[PDB]
């Protein structure tokens, strides 16, 4: 059985587990280029 077999396909397009997390990864960077380079 193959479960979120769409969720995987969008890779971006749905944003729920491995697509959401990498989101915020690049959010990480924009809030370290926003007001202060911290983190």
């Amino acid at each position: 059985s193959v479960s979120e077999i769409q969720l995987m396909h969008n890779l971006g397009k749905h944003l729920n587990s491995m697509e959401r997390v990498e989101w915020l990864r690049k959010k990480l960077q924009d809030v370290h280029n926003f007001v202060a380079l911290g983190a």
